[PDB]
Protein backbone atom coordinates (compact mmCIF):
# COMPACT_ATOMS: atom_id res chain seq x y z
CA UNK A 1 0.00 0.00 0.00
CA UNK A 2 0.86 3.44 -1.08
CA UNK A 3 1.77 5.91 2.03
CA UNK A 4 -0.64 8.64 3.09
CA UNK A 5 0.29 11.91 4.68
CA UNK A 6 -1.52 14.54 6.42
CA UNK A 7 -1.06 18.48 6.67
CA UNK A 8 -3.53 20.50 8.89
CA UNK A 9 -3.20 24.09 7.26
CA UNK A 10 -3.92 27.75 8.75
CA UNK A 11 -4.40 31.17 7.14
CA UNK A 12 -3.15 33.64 9.50
CA UNK A 13 -3.64 31.75 12.77
CA UNK A 14 -7.25 30.75 11.30
CA UNK A 15 -7.64 26.61 10.68
CA UNK A 16 -8.67 25.99 7.01
CA UNK A 17 -8.42 22.15 6.88
CA UNK A 18 -6.75 19.64 6.96
CA UNK A 19 -4.94 18.18 3.30
CA UNK A 20 -4.35 14.42 2.76
CA UNK A 21 -2.15 13.08 0.24
CA UNK A 22 -1.28 9.20 -1.19
CA UNK A 23 2.45 8.84 -1.70
CA UNK A 24 3.22 7.47 -5.20
CA UNK A 25 6.17 4.78 -3.53
CA UNK A 26 6.11 2.65 -5.98
CA UNK A 27 6.85 4.94 -8.37
CA UNK A 28 9.14 7.30 -6.89
CA UNK A 29 10.16 5.64 -3.33
CA UNK A 30 13.09 7.45 -2.63
CA UNK A 31 11.18 10.97 -3.13
CA UNK A 32 8.32 9.78 -1.26
CA UNK A 33 10.13 8.54 1.89
CA UNK A 34 11.81 11.68 1.91
CA UNK A 35 8.19 13.69 1.97
CA UNK A 36 6.93 11.02 4.17
CA UNK A 37 9.70 11.74 6.99
CA UNK A 38 9.21 15.16 6.45
CA UNK A 39 5.95 15.12 7.62
CA UNK A 40 6.45 12.38 10.75
CA UNK A 41 9.78 14.44 11.74
CA UNK A 42 11.38 11.22 12.78
CA UNK A 43 14.82 11.50 10.86
CA UNK A 44 16.18 14.63 12.97
CA UNK A 45 18.53 17.35 12.51
CA UNK A 46 18.88 18.33 8.88
CA UNK A 47 23.11 17.58 8.08
CA UNK A 48 23.28 21.32 6.66
CA UNK A 49 20.59 23.25 7.38
CA UNK A 50 20.96 22.22 11.11
CA UNK A 51 17.21 22.17 11.47
CA UNK A 52 14.21 20.02 12.29
CA UNK A 53 13.73 18.02 9.11
CA UNK A 54 10.03 18.20 9.52
CA UNK A 55 7.39 20.40 7.86
CA UNK A 56 5.66 20.80 11.10
CA UNK A 57 5.10 25.07 11.66
CA UNK A 58 6.59 25.60 7.62
CA UNK A 59 5.03 28.01 5.19
CA UNK A 60 3.56 28.28 1.67
CA UNK A 61 6.06 30.64 0.89
CA UNK A 62 5.43 30.83 -3.13
CA UNK A 63 1.94 30.63 -4.61
CA UNK A 64 0.55 31.41 -8.28
CA UNK A 65 -2.64 31.20 -9.38
CA UNK A 66 -3.27 29.07 -11.76
CA UNK A 67 -0.08 27.46 -11.78
CA UNK A 68 1.02 26.29 -8.44
CA UNK A 69 1.37 26.14 -4.40
CA UNK A 70 4.80 25.64 -2.44
CA UNK A 71 6.14 25.00 0.65
CA UNK A 72 8.82 23.23 2.87
CA UNK A 73 11.42 25.52 3.17
CA UNK A 74 12.15 24.91 6.48
CA UNK A 75 14.89 26.68 7.00
CA UNK A 76 14.67 29.86 5.15
CA UNK A 77 11.00 30.06 4.42
CA UNK A 78 11.48 31.87 1.82
CA UNK A 79 13.15 29.28 -1.20
CA UNK A 80 16.28 29.71 -0.47
CA UNK A 81 16.47 27.06 2.19
CA UNK A 82 15.87 23.42 2.92
CA UNK A 83 17.31 20.27 2.63
CA UNK A 84 16.37 16.18 2.12
CA UNK A 85 16.81 13.51 4.75
CA UNK A 86 19.70 12.36 3.18
CA UNK A 87 21.64 15.20 3.69
CA UNK A 88 21.74 18.14 1.29
CA UNK A 89 19.88 16.79 -2.13
CA UNK A 90 18.91 14.47 -3.76
CA UNK A 91 18.70 13.11 -7.44
CA UNK A 92 15.27 13.29 -9.68
CA UNK A 93 13.96 9.77 -9.53
CA UNK A 94 11.76 9.14 -12.07
CA UNK A 95 9.73 11.30 -14.90
CA UNK A 96 7.07 8.80 -15.48
CA UNK A 97 4.24 10.51 -13.70
CA UNK A 98 3.29 13.89 -15.74
CA UNK A 99 1.78 17.33 -14.73
CA UNK A 100 -1.20 16.57 -16.45
CA UNK A 101 -3.72 17.64 -13.73
CA UNK A 102 -4.59 19.67 -10.94
CA UNK A 103 -3.50 18.31 -7.34
CA UNK A 104 -0.75 16.66 -8.13
CA UNK A 105 2.17 16.33 -5.65
CA UNK A 106 5.64 17.23 -7.10
CA UNK A 107 9.19 18.33 -5.89
CA UNK A 108 10.60 21.49 -6.56
CA UNK A 109 14.39 22.04 -7.21
CA UNK A 110 16.83 24.33 -8.44
CA UNK A 111 18.08 22.80 -10.82
CA UNK A 112 18.91 18.66 -12.13
CA UNK A 113 19.34 16.78 -9.32
CA UNK A 114 18.35 19.42 -6.85
CA UNK A 115 15.76 17.61 -4.58
CA UNK A 116 15.39 18.84 -1.21
CA UNK A 117 12.39 19.30 1.52
CA UNK A 118 10.59 21.93 -1.24
CA UNK A 119 7.46 20.66 -2.52
CA UNK A 120 4.44 22.22 -4.51
CA UNK A 121 0.76 21.25 -5.55
CA UNK A 122 -0.66 21.80 -9.37
CA UNK A 123 -3.70 23.50 -9.53
CA UNK A 124 -3.72 23.35 -13.11
CA UNK A 125 -2.20 21.06 -15.47
CA UNK A 126 2.09 21.98 -16.14
CA UNK A 127 3.00 19.93 -18.46
CA UNK A 128 6.40 21.68 -19.08
CA UNK A 129 7.50 20.69 -16.13
CA UNK A 130 7.53 17.25 -17.45
CA UNK A 131 11.11 15.86 -17.54
CA UNK A 132 12.35 18.98 -14.82
CA UNK A 133 10.17 18.50 -11.36
CA UNK A 134 9.50 14.71 -10.11
CA UNK A 135 5.90 14.22 -9.52
CA UNK A 136 5.36 11.78 -6.51
CA UNK A 137 2.00 11.84 -4.94
CA UNK A 138 -1.27 13.55 -5.28
CA UNK A 139 -3.98 15.08 -3.03
CA UNK A 140 -7.07 12.63 -2.19
CA UNK A 141 -8.98 15.01 0.25
CA UNK A 142 -8.88 19.18 1.09
CA UNK A 143 -8.74 20.23 -2.25
CA UNK A 144 -10.70 23.34 -1.53
CA UNK A 145 -7.79 24.06 1.25
CA UNK A 146 -5.25 23.85 -1.60
CA UNK A 147 -7.71 26.20 -3.98
CA UNK A 148 -7.91 28.45 -0.68
CA UNK A 149 -4.37 28.85 -0.76
CA UNK A 150 -4.16 29.55 -4.44
CA UNK A 151 -6.41 32.42 -4.02
CA UNK A 152 -4.39 34.32 -1.11
CA UNK A 153 -2.96 37.45 -2.70
CA UNK A 154 0.61 37.32 -2.34
CA UNK A 155 3.83 39.69 -2.12
CA UNK A 156 6.36 40.79 -4.95
CA UNK A 157 8.17 37.63 -4.61
CA UNK A 158 4.48 35.46 -4.91
CA UNK A 159 4.95 34.55 -1.37
CA UNK A 160 1.01 35.42 0.87
CA UNK A 161 0.75 38.10 2.93
CA UNK A 162 -1.09 36.25 4.64
CA UNK A 163 0.97 32.79 6.71
CA UNK A 164 -0.57 29.76 5.61
CA UNK A 165 1.13 27.46 8.20
CA UNK A 166 1.34 23.91 8.13
CA UNK A 167 0.61 23.64 12.05
CA UNK A 168 0.69 19.27 11.94
CA UNK A 169 1.06 17.05 9.81
CA UNK A 170 2.06 13.36 9.72
CA UNK A 171 1.37 9.92 8.12
CA UNK A 172 -2.25 8.55 8.30
MG1 LIG B 1 19.72 10.51 -12.68
MG1 LIG C 1 14.00 24.41 -13.24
Amino acid sequence: QRPRCFFDIAINNQPAGRVVFELFSDVCPKTCENFRCLCTGEKGTGKSTQKPLHYKSCLFHRVVKDFMVQGGDFSEGNGRGGESIYGGFFEDESFAVKHNKEFLLSMANRGKDTNGSQFFITTKPTPHLDGHHVVFGQVISGQEVVREIENQKTDAASKPFAEVRILSCGEL
